[PDB]
């Protein structure tokens, strides 16, 4: 990757009082821009952004049968009422259905999971702490620049998985469609943590706009869920200002 | 297929004085509804809806290299200024760029084109009238019911083409995304014909909403370009009233 620190976006962060980073790459990870070089490479819990590799792994191992898979609710009281119904793959991704991806991880298992994270060069690749908890509460960490490299590889069909599985997950990540562009994205929020050691909120993805592609990763410190809306609005304003999406 | 004629949508057509048909199927073509059974099976020129099979055929023959193929603008005047730029596959479909699709048809050739439309069971499979004009001015015709059957095969990956190429075209047809659904669609419009021999406007697609799928095909007589907006608003109004899309 090739990254250059910026000052143009700082006011989008200091107007809202946020400590975080945005990484934005035009065409490829050979042209990235960021407001904060050091934080662009610091690794944080992926939280629900780990549903992107885990759905790819779920498909590649056969645990997710194909793009038509339905994830059927068993009837076990779920932590969220939005999790209490049958979901499609896109649906389980959208509402970050925790029990759905916990079951995928247990069916995948430790060995295969370790193997696919090494092939994908995903973060510190540390999955200790429990096979169905490592991305939520365990030791896995990944940086904003590594997220971008991972998304670009998915975008190019370069991950070690069939092209068909990569295409299935990219379609499942569409979140905004317009005549000139498609936005593929995924949020994450690790929780509030403390005020002294805050959690992290994320928003990573890519925009295909005409013949161009823009990759992006955003993360921020968050100690109050009421600050959750800035995880999308800061990056959205930045991208709207570069003429990438409508915002 | 299995289709039931209905009267609860006729008000949408009569209020705008349009003569047309809407075919809407839930889950599969075994469960279709329509306002007009007879017109639902009548065959019309496909016009730009023909970009769907044409994109799949271009990919399958290798004329279109992969999903990142760019269709470069040579700088010479085109019939519409929206076609006057380099275009991605989604971009070329969205603006139904004629010259891009004429060039694709010329490289696929008559023989392969006939073979694939026999494989796809696409309408009357008559490609006479010029290898680059048949779907716009030639003898090719296809009904609303046949469009639904074809889209359902594409949805299930049952067309005789790789799953990867079918998946690429499904994602290029995405036109609306919302947390609970994606809409995949494609417009069509043959020309105004006459007051007595009207042209035809289309809107075909499918909606993935949660774990459900709804396929749709809408066509109407049109003798004036100003009536073109109805081709999306009648069907949108009908789907919104059934609770499928949020409008
Ligand atoms: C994954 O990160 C967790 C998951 N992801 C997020 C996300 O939007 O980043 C949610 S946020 C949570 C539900 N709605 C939020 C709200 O109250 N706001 C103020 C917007 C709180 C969810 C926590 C996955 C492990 O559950
Ligand atoms: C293909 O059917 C013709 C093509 N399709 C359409 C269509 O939308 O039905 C268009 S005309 C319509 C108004 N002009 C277009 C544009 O303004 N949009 C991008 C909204 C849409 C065109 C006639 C094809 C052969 O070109």
């Amino acid at each position: 990757s090739s990254i250059t620190e910026n000052t143009s976006w700082n006011k989008e962060f200091s107007a809202e009082a946020v400590n975080g980073v945005f990484v934005l790459c035009k065409s490829s990870s050979k042209s990235c821009a960021t407001n904060n070089l050091a934080r662009a490479s610091k690794e944080y819990l992926p939280a629900s952004t780990f549903k992107i590799p885990s759905a790819i792994i779920g498909l590649e191992t056969g645990v997710i049968k194909n793009e038509h898979q339905v994830f059927k609710w068993d009837g076990k009281p779920r932590a969220m009422k939005q999790w209490e119904r049958d979901l499609s793959l896109r649906g389980a991704i959208q509402v970050s259905a925790v029990p759905v991806f916990q079951q995928i991880a247990r069916e995948v298992g430790e060995v295969r999971m370790q193997k696919y994270l090494k092939k994908f060069s995903y973060g510190n690749q540390n999955i200790s702490g429990g096979i169905d908890k490592f991305w939520l509460e365990g030791q896995l960490r990944i940086s904003a620049v590594n997220q971008v490299e991972f998304l670009e590889s998915l975008f190019l069909n370069k991950l070690s998985a069939s092209k068909e599985n990569q295409l299935i997950v990219k379609e499942a990540l569409v979140t905004e469609a317009a005549p000139e562009y498609l936005v593929h994205s995924k949020t994450g929020f690790s929780g509030v943590g403390t005020e002294s050691n805050p959690g992290v909120a994320w928003w990573v993805g890519w925009v295909e706009k005409g013949t161009e592609v823009y990759f992006f990763a955003f993360n921020m410190d968050i100690d109050n869920e009421n600050k959750l809306p800035l995880r999308k609005s800061i990056p959205t304003k930045i991208m709207a200002s570069e003429g990438i999406i409508g915002g």
